[PDB]
């Protein structure tokens, strides 16, 4: 089993977490509590760049997000099936990275800075990336974004989805085939149970 | 094939890391500078960038934007991102490490001036205390001349780029990590690398 080394909270790890739920893939977390659990872990060198997120899997120490990611979505088959599929499902992602981003940083943004913050988010969420993933879906009529087979890029979308629907339930409303994306993968088996009370899947920072 | 296609300005900003990799590969590319508004509204509006922004490189019959998606398909294209899932997994570590310090220090001109002489030593303490020790690390683990699978990988190309950041920010600081010194003297040596930094290459300046 993979282990997951993060703070109780969504953070840098949620995103992980959809990822291996969505898989199949059993997992344990082990949460940092204190100062005390940070610096032992540093002190023990398990973190290269002194920071978690660091998931413990086949005998590596991986930090960075992105490097957890990339090795779990090709591990798990869920990174397509040549480097012209990677390089789409790349390119979806790392939109979705930066809207992500923008959401998840949001609460910690300077008070004075807020009401600007948020309506330039909602402002590039209906006019810049809702719109890219719906053409996508349309150009192709498929039931995913990419190869016509679920991977990573379903996965994160859909997970952002419900990051959008917290921050403004309105924004989708003008999409209906991100509607229909969330509500497919959202039936999926894993992620049904993943979306269910009791899973690893956590809560808003409050 | 066609020449891969760069559309950017004509700066460094987050087109230098793909011009970096793509030259040391030894692979020639054309490039295509956005001057005005307009040059890039027509980019916008032809639908040739997914997320309206640029970097975009056409290659392989795809208009590829994301600097990481653009890097990720040239590594693997021109065997730059190791022999298995394991050693890429290495190199991601590696890199979105050296991409984090890489952001800081780019971002950093457009910090407000109230704000700069710290954002400056915070960087500093970083390269010193957290970075450079390190990739030191790594490289000391194995004695070999490069970061991964003793062989030329991006990681080597990306980390190279910026310790001629670093220096241009202050010389000072590598002074103390000889295998980084080591590394940067043997890549700036390699015939691919040595053409891109000799002048005439699409190698970009620092910004005035």
């Amino acid at each position: 089993k993979p282990k997951l080394h993060y703070f109780n909270a969504r953070g840098r790890m949620e995103s992980t977490r959809w990822l291996l739920a969505a898989a199949g893939v059993e997992f344990e977390e082990k949460f940092i509590k204190s100062a005390e659990d940070l610096d032992k872990l540093r002190n023990d060198g398990y973190l290269m760049f002194q920071q978690v997120p660091m998931v413990e899997i086949d005998g590596m120490k991986l930090v960075q997000t992105r490097a957890i990611l990339n090795y779990a979505a090709s591990k798990y088959n869920l990174y397509g099936k040549d480097i012209k599929e990677r390089a789409l499902i790349d390119m979806y992602i790392e939109g979705i990275a930066d809207l992500g981003e923008m959401i998840l940083l949001l609460p910690v943004c300077p008070p004075e800075e807020k009401d600007a913050k948020l309506a330039l988010i909602k402002e590039k969420i209906k006019n810049r990336y809702f719109p890219a993933f719906e053409k996508v879906l349309k150009s192709h009529g498929q039931d995913y974004l990419v190869g016509n087979k679920l991977s990573r890029a379903d996965i994160h979308l859909v997970e952002l989805l419900y990051y959008v629907e917290e921050l403004d339930s309105s924004l989708i409303s003008s999409f209906p085939l991100l509607k229909a994306l969330k509500t497919r993968i959202s039936n999926l088996p894993t992620v049904k149970k993943f979306l269910q009370p009791g899973s690893p899947r956590k809560p808003p920072m409050d």
